[PDB]
């Protein structure tokens, strides 16, 4: 039968419950889960020291350091900083069990709960990748992989070689054919609509994974996918992303490979390793007993196995489209990037921030350099995140000679290059703001995106640009207004006015000239700019100015023509890799004497502070 060769399961298979539960737990060869178990153990083995941060945990969860944080959930507080530096080495030593096989169980547990503990912990660490291996994880851990190639098989007689169910490789199968084809969808979706190697991608993304699902292609399949993600390095700063698919490619081949693998290209031992013979029957697989008395009764084991993969992979296909039931998360564009399998928005151009306070006992204003007390610049362009940070600055004030402080934002983002916005409210208090994960902010400015006829002037004016000048277009709300001091270098500075009225104030002459539908105003160099909007509708600026000075200098340089990445690119890759070989060992070597220290700390007892300082001092020694 054709459904009986393409498409393994026989299509009557899908006629009742009980016959689905036998079809998901049937023996099948575990020697493909346990490479991968291996190289996923040895790849989370190897990324803790520089990805997750070890190396720079001292210099970020520092004792006595005023910081506001980030955390997902708000009564999520850190541990101190000899307390954590030992959940990353239970962490290392769940991975360690992960790879080797010792106490499989254990280790997975060990390292499934400290990664999601510090994982949850930072809004603004959450990439693409760190969501996979938390979800891996988690797949591995309900999944017994232990069955061959494993240390764990040379201590007991029921782990040396078995048969595993065949819903371990149907979920894994299944969640990476979901992150092969949302994220192949997402790119559609996105692209065409709010407007090369664009549609390569994409058409790569829907492709393989299709075409590596259906029998004959593996070859050609396996070959380009490969291909993709081995060069996707060196390109993209993704880190172990691309390895851990390209490992999670050959389980998408027969769950026999390894065994088939070692048979030829001839040797001189292969009786080590234990002689592949055959399997030994498992007590969690559904077999076919004789069919004259009555069927196997499947258990809780098969059962529980068999609703859990659908459990799983229909939750895991619906959270991507999950955003219409989180609407405060959702800013314009992206909302709390991670599980989305899509990639962000790089911080358009954020430029002037303006946070202002007032005293609430003296009823003074004060200003505060922007980003003073946080470590990200992710705080910025966030409802969920700006909340946070005045919260926090609320608790901390009054131990500055300060006392319930109302702080204000004015946030001029730039959209893409040239439409200056106020993101969110001057007027409305942060602190005290209502703000909900469900319900919608209301202190966060529509979108005014076209809304006007500024994708004509756009271009009606480049034609009619002269030499060196600039244009910038400035969409302003009702019931507020603006401020920004010109230099000493623009000139023929004027305004022109698209939508609704203005009220451009000069304060020097005390001028408060309105403008109406069309008006040319030249403006002069070194004055205020008091613009306010009187019309219901938001307004839009025509903002030019000329450098007339920047071409009386660029002549003075023409007049005057009238009158090591060399060395790195010079040498071979052999001292690259040797640089490369030299930084890792600098960076595992710091981790390692580091967690030595805090580890001899808090088990006996703290000594001087002399010692202290001298081992910390050889800790920081670069090696040569
Ligand atoms: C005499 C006193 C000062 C002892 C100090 C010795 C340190 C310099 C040693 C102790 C622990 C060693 C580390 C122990 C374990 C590893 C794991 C090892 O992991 C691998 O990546 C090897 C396997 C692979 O290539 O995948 C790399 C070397 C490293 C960082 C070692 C580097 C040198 C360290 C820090
Ligand atoms: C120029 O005219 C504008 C009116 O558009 C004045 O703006 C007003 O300023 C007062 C100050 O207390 C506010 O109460 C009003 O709400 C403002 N009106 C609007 C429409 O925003 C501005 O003060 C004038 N400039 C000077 C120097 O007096
Ligand atoms: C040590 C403390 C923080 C306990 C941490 C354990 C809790 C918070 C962690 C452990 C494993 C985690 C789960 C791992 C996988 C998934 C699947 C994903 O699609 C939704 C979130 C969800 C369901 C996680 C929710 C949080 C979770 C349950
Ligand atoms: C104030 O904040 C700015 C931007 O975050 C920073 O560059 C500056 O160093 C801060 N001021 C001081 C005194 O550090
Ligand atoms: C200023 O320069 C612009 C350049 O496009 C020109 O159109 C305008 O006439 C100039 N104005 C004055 C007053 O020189």
């Amino acid at each position: 039968s054709r459904i009986g060769k393409l498409l393994g399961f026989e299509w009557t298979d899908l006629s009742s419950w009980r016959r689905l539960v036998t079809l998901l737990n049937r023996p099948t060869d575990p020697a493909s889960l346990a490479v991968f178990r291996f190289l996923f153990g040895f790849l989370m083995v190897l990324d803790i020291p520089q990805e997750r941060g070890l190396s720079s945990l001292d210099r970020k969860y520092l004792d006595g350091l005023d910081v506001c944080r980030f955390p997902l959930l708000d009564a999520l507080r850190p541990l101190p900083l000899d307390w954590m530096y030992l959940v990353y080495t239970i962490m290392f030593l769940g991975a360690l069990g992960m790879m080797l096989g010792l106490c499989y169980r254990i280790s997975c547990v060990l390292f499934l709960l400290p990664y999601w503990y510090v994982f949850l912990l930072d809004k603004t660490s959450w990439n693409n990748h760190s969501y996979l291996y938390g979800l891996l994880a988690f797949q591995l851990t309900f999944m017994d992989a232990n069955h061959y190639w494993s240390v764990d098989g040379l201590l007991n007689a029921h782990r040396r070689n078995a048969h595993v169910p065949l819903w371990n490789y149907a979920v894994l199968r299944g969640q990476i054919f979901i992150v092969y084809f949302i994220a192949g969808v997402k790119k559609l979706d996105a692209d065409w609509v709010e407007g090369v190697v664009h549609w390569g991608g994409l058409l790569l993304d829907l492709s393989a994974g299709f075409l590596l699902f259906f029998d004959v292609s593996r070859s050609i399949g396996l070959f380009f996918v490969s291909y993709f993600h081995c060069m996707n390095s060196q390109l993209f700063s993704i880190g172990m992303f691309s390895y851990v698919m390209l490992a999670s490619s050959p389980l998408f081949c027969s769950p026999e490979w390894p065994r088939k693998l070692v048979s030829y290209c001839p040797r001189r031992l292969q009786q080590l390793l234990p002689l592949k013979a055959a399997p030994q029957p498992s007590v969690s697989c559904v077999y076919k007993r004789s069919r004259g008395k009555s069927g196997q009764k499947p258990g809780l084991r098969h059962q529980l196995g068999a609703a859990f993969t659908l459990l799983y992979l229909l939750e895991q296909l619906f959270l991507p489209y999950s955003h219409f039931l989180t609407q405060g998360y959702n800013n314009w564009t992206n909302g709390l990037y991670g599980y989305s399998w899509d990639m962000m928005v790089h911080s358009r151009s954020h430029q002037h921030v303006k946070i202002t306070y007032r005293d609430g006992r003296t009823g003074e204003l004060g200003y505060l350099n922007p980003g003073v007390f946080t470590q990200s610049r992710r705080w910025k362009d966030h409802a969920d995140m700006l909340k946070q940070y005045a919260t926090c600055l609320s608790r901390l004030l009054p131990k500055y000679n300060v006392t319930e402080p109302q702080i204000y934002f004015d946030i001029w983002v730039s959209i893409n290059d040239r439409f200056q916005q106020r993101i969110f409210d001057p007027r409305v208090d942060i602190v005290q703001a209502a703000w909900s994960p469900f319900q919608r902010t209301s202190w966060v400015q529509p979108l005014l995106m076209d809304l006007s006829p500024w994708r004509a002037k756009l271009q009606e004016i480049k034609s009619s640009l002269d030499n060196h000048t600039e244009v910038v277009f400035i969409a302003d709300f009702p019931g507020l207004h603006l401020e920004n001091f010109v230099s000493e270098d623009l000139g023929n500075t004027s305004i022109q006015l698209l939508q609704g009225e203005v009220t451009v104030e000069l304060v020097a002459e005390q001028k408060n000239q309105t403008l109406r539908e069309g008006e040319k105003m030249q403006l002069p160099a070194g004055e205020y700019h008091k613009v306010y909007t009187t019309s219901p509708s938001p307004s839009c600026y025509m903002y030019v100015y000329v450098n007339t000075t920047e071409l009386a200098l660029e002549q003075d340089l023409a007049y005057l023509q009238e009158l090591e990445i060399e060395r790195r690119r010079n040498t071979p890759f052999h001292e690259r890799f040797f640089r490369f070989l030299l930084r890792k060992l600098y960076v595992f070597r710091r981790s390692f004497l580091m967690t030595c220290i805090s580890l001899r700390n808090l088990i006996l007892g703290r000594p001087s502070l002399e010692q202290l300082a001298q081992e910390v001092t050889y800790a920081n020694l670069r090696p040569f």
